[PDB]
């Protein structure tokens, strides 16, 4: 009844085929251990830009890992910064 | 229309509020950061046996990061070891 994608893109280009499943109204978790910090912090704000024009949301849940939703899954709890 | 619960427990039995969440049909993302290694690898046993029971599935997304899921929820894609 509903579905969540494992993502660990090695190019950004990976990473922006994630937009495909947040417009598909799939969950996403990505895993950004393989690419370079300043890279990353790029990734993020393209999923930003991308979560955000659909009404979803995206976050960071643990070290080089975030979770984008799309608007039909809602996030609750908190998890805080080490 | 699904809901995702973020978790950082910090004590055992805060780990064993999850099987709640999973036995009302959420997700449930774990972060064990604030767990002593022995111990996170009992609470990853107990949630084993909790998502094994109800038709559930349990696995490593990160580094001291799980994602717990019940029956209706279906994980694609992969995620590999550093």
């Amino acid at each position: 009844s509903s579905k969540v994608v494992l993502s660990e893109p090695r190019v950004y280009a990976e990473a922006q085929e994630i937009a495909d499943h947040l417009k598909n109204r799939r969950a996403v978790v990505v895993n950004l251990q393989r690419i370079q910090h300043d890279q990353a912090k790029r990734i993020v704000d393209f999923l930003s830009k991308t979560v955000y024009a659909i009404g979803g949301d995206i976050q960071r849940i643990g070290s080089d890992i975030f979770l984008c939703t799309p608007d039909n899954v809602d996030v609750s709890g908190t998890i805080s910064e080490l």
